[PDB]
């Protein structure tokens, strides 16, 4: 594999499509790799985990528990809900809804979640109370992956995204517990977590949150690293392609690789 920027460049060319990636330090910030890094990308599914960051910290004031019971409707499921709809009946704890909107990306979880902290509006708020000024949820669940081009609703930058998970996983603006929480929900991902290990070379950490949304719409927001460390925070966006499934996930772990063989810089 070619170094890490020339990779992200073939990917462009390839894919037909705007690649944004940042690649820092999660102990201390450094940033590493930039490219496209303050442009603007649809977040589509790894705004849930900025979600349940929102939600530990309203925990960690008194204002939530994560073992507070929730009891919703069938009308108020959405598209994709794997684990939500099987709990009509006995309802579901504020804890395990994050668990199923991070590990299972379910987006009715996600649509419960966010309505206890205000909604798009409300986890907005959140993020310029942490500092992240660029960072905006517009939409719910199932309509903020449009990807629309152009609409800056539903979008983050890899700068923003990098620093605002940071600031959830390190910063101490979250309890000891809830950065730990955090962090293994994250460690806990059955979509792409799996998946990702059986590709990776022996001794390689992976926690991430991914999605997907229209036009080439792809995400996902990871922390890696060799010695079974999460070194590094590793954000990629993908806009714009009218490539398959397939292949954007071939491009995304082609830049994987490239950080992968080039790791010491
Ligand atoms: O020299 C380094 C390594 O080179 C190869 O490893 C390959 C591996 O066989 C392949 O499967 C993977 O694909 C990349 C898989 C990456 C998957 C997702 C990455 C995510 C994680 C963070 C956010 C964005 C991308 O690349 C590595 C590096 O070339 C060798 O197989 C391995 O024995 C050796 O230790
Ligand atoms: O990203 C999180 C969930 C996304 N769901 C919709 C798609 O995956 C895109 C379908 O075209």
């Amino acid at each position: 594999s070619p170094q890490p920027l020339e990779q992200i460049k073939l990917s462009e060319s390839q894919l037909s499509g705007r690649v944004g990636m940042i690649e820092m330090d999660l102990a201390s910030g450094r940033t590493l790799t930039a490219w496209r890094a303050d442009e603007r990308f649809p977040m589509v599914s790894t705004f849930k985990v900025v979600l349940c960051g929102a939600v530990l910290a309203r925990v960690d004031a008194g204002d939530e528990q994560l073992e507070r019971k929730i009891h919703y409707r069938q009308q108020d499921l959405v598209d994709y809900s794997p684990v939500s709809e099987k709990h009509l009946a006995d309802g579901m704890t504020v804890g395990e809804l994050c668990a199923a909107a991070i590990t299972m990306s379910d987006n009715s979880a996600a649509n419960l979640l966010l309505a206890t902290v205000g909604g798009p509006a409300g986890l907005t708020a959140f993020l310029r109370q942490i500092g992240d000024n660029v960072t905006r949820l517009d939409r719910w669940a199932t309509e903020l992956n449009e990807a629309l081009p152009g609409d800056a609703r539903d979008t983050t930058t890899p700068a923003s995204m990098a620093a605002t998970l940071r600031k959830l996983l390190t910063s101490q603006r979250l309890s000891a517990r809830s950065q730990r929480q955090l962090l293994q929900w994250m460690v806990d991902d059955r979509v792409a977590g799996p998946l990702i290990r059986s590709v990776l070379p022996a001794g390689w950490f992976i926690a991430d949150k991914t999605g997907a949304g229209e036009r080439g719409a792809r995400g996902i927001v990871a922390l890696l690293g060799p010695n079974n460390k999460a070194e590094r925070i590793v954000v990629i966006y993908l806009r714009d392609t009218p490539a398959s499934m397939a292949e954007r996930n071939q491009q995304i772990a082609g830049i994987g690789a490239a950080l992968i063989e080039h790791w010491q810089r």
